[PDB]
Formats: C-alpha cells, sequence, structure tokens
C-alpha cells in the first residue's frame, strides 16, 4: 500500500541513512520519502532498476513519493551521501530479474555495505 521511509543523519541503523533501509511491496504500492532530517535526497541507482522504470531525484530537503508497478529491484542512493554509504532497496515481487547486478552493480565501497546489508532481506 503506503511505505513511509524516513530520511536520517543519525539512526538506530547508523549515520548517513533510510529507514527503513530495505522495503517489499508490491505492484501499485507508494514509496512517501520524507526529510526528518534536512540535507538529504533520493536519487536511483540506475544500475538498479527493473527495465521499463524512470529515472528520478529529489530536491535536497524536501519531500518525495515514487509509485511501483514493475517488479524486481529498485536501487536508491542520496546523491551527496551516496559516498557515505546511504543508500536503500525496494523488492516488488518474487524472485527479482535483476538480482545478480544489484549484488555486482559498481559502487562506494560505503554503499556497498549496506547494500549488500539490505540485500539479504529479499524475498
Ligand atoms: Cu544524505
Amino acid at each position: 500500500a503506503t511505505h513511509e521511509v524516513h530520511m536520517l543523519n543519525k539512526g538506530e541503523s547508523g549515520a548517513m541513512v533510510f529507514e527503513p533501509a530495505f522495503v517489499r511491496a508490491e505492484p501499485g504500492d507508494v514509496i512517501n520519502f520524507v526529510p526528518t532530517d534536512k540535507s538529504h535526497n533520493v536519487e536511483a541507482i540506475k544500475e538498479i532498476l527493473p527495465e521499463g522504470v524512470e529515472s528520478f531525484k529529489s530536491k535536497i530537503n524536501e519531500s518525495y513519493t515514487l509509485t511501483v508497478t514493475e517488479p524486481g529491484l529498485y536501487g536508491v542512493k542520496c546523491t551527496p551521501h551516496f559516498g557515505m554509504g546511504m543508500v536503500g532497496l525496494v523488492q516488488v515481487g518474487d524472485a527479482p530479474e535483476n538480482l545478480d547486478a544489484a549484488k555486482t552493480a559498481k559502487m562506494p565501497a560505503k554503499a556497498r555495505e549496506r547494500m549488500d546489508a539490505e540485500l539479504a532481506q529479499v524475498n
């Protein structure tokens, strides 16, 4: 249905952080991105995106909403704190076609650290 993601300087998970960092959703489902902390945004990791999905990037300190219809893995990052490891992951539907790629897509060490972490949450 609807899924709220907080964008945090600091959180229970760590520093520069999407909470929740992983989201299971289904077609039609809505992702509300929410500026709990200023200085963040949410851009698409295009080497983690189902084919047919439009690239996107949000204005800093402001809100954002993505709509999901296409199954698979949607990768997201915060543009200025990408290399600080601030990333998220949304899986829609069973056995995502872009699975291996998520695991293999080249990104900042810290981003990759947390990506694989939200990746082990896939079902
Ligand atoms: Cu950030």
